[PDB]
C-alpha cells in the first residue's frame, strides 16, 4: 500500500481510528435505558477544540473518568474485555507523531455526560478528515 508517498495510506491510519472506535464505542453507546440519574457520572471534561491531532493526547487521561461508568456498561454491549483499544488510538496517534509540543489538555466551556466523549472522538475523525480536501 503507498504509505511512504502517503497519498492514501492517510486513509489507511483512518481506518484505524474509526475501527476501534466504533467496534468499541458503538457498543457503550448501546444505552437505551430512560433511568440514567446514575449515569450522568461520566462528567467527562471534553476539550474546548480538537481540530488537529494534538488534543487526541486527552485521551489517554480521558479513560479514568469514564473507567467508572464503564462498570454500569459491563455486562452485554460494551463486554469487549481490552477497553484499552481506546487508548491504543491514543498510542497510535503517538506513533504517528505527537511530537514535541507542551500542551496541556485545556478543557473548559463545561462539564459534559457520557454522549459527549463518544461524539468527541468519533466526530474527532470525521471532522479532521473533512477538512483535509
Amino acid at each position: 500500500a503507498p504509505t511512504s508517498s502517503s497519498t492514501k495510506k492517510t486513509q489507511l491510519q483512518l481506518e484505524h481510528l474509526l475501527l476501534d472506535l466504533q467496534m468499541i464505542l458503538n457498543g457503550i453507546n448501546n444505552y437505551k435505558n430512560p433511568k440514567l440519574t446514575r449515569m450522568l457520572t461520566a462528567k467527562f471534561y471534553m476539550p474546548k477544540k480538537a481540530t488537529e491531532l494534538k488534543h487526541l493526547q486527552c485521551l489517554e487521561e480521558e479513560l479514568k473518568p469514564l473507567e467508572e461508568v464503564l462498570n454500569l456498561a459491563q455486562s452485554k454491549n460494551f463486554h469487549l474485555r481490552p477497553r484499552d483499544l481506546i487508548s491504543n488510538i491514543n498510542v497510535i496517534v503517538l506513533e504517528l507523531k505527537g511530537s514535541e509540543t507542551t500542551f496541556m489538555c485545556e478543557y473548559a466551556d463545561e462539564t459534559a455526560t457520557i454522549v459527549e466523549f463518544l461524539n468527541r472522538w468519533i466526530t474527532f475523525c470525521q471532522s479532521i478528515i473533512s477538512t483535509l480536501t
